[PDB]
């Protein structure tokens, strides 16, 4: 399961937008995005580069912890 560090989500609205945004990546199946931990776990086989990209596209800042 891939590990991502998200920075800027300070509302549930942010988290849900980002949740779906990460799921748009070819290879994602399930994800778990917090609002207090600044994390966005991925259960799918997608690549971290393609994952972080989808969050950065929403105007937030993200980085993998792989």
């Amino acid at each position: 399961m891939l590990k991502l560090k998200v920075e800027g989500m300070t509302c549930n609205h942010c988290v849900m937008a980002v949740t779906k945004a990460l799921k748009k990546v070819p290879g994602v199946e399930k994800v778990e995005v917090s609002l207090e931990k600044g994390e966005a776990l991925v259960e799918g086989t997608a690549d971290p580069k393609a994952l972080v990209q989808a969050v950065e596209e929403e105007g937030y800042k993200a980085e993998v912890l792989a």
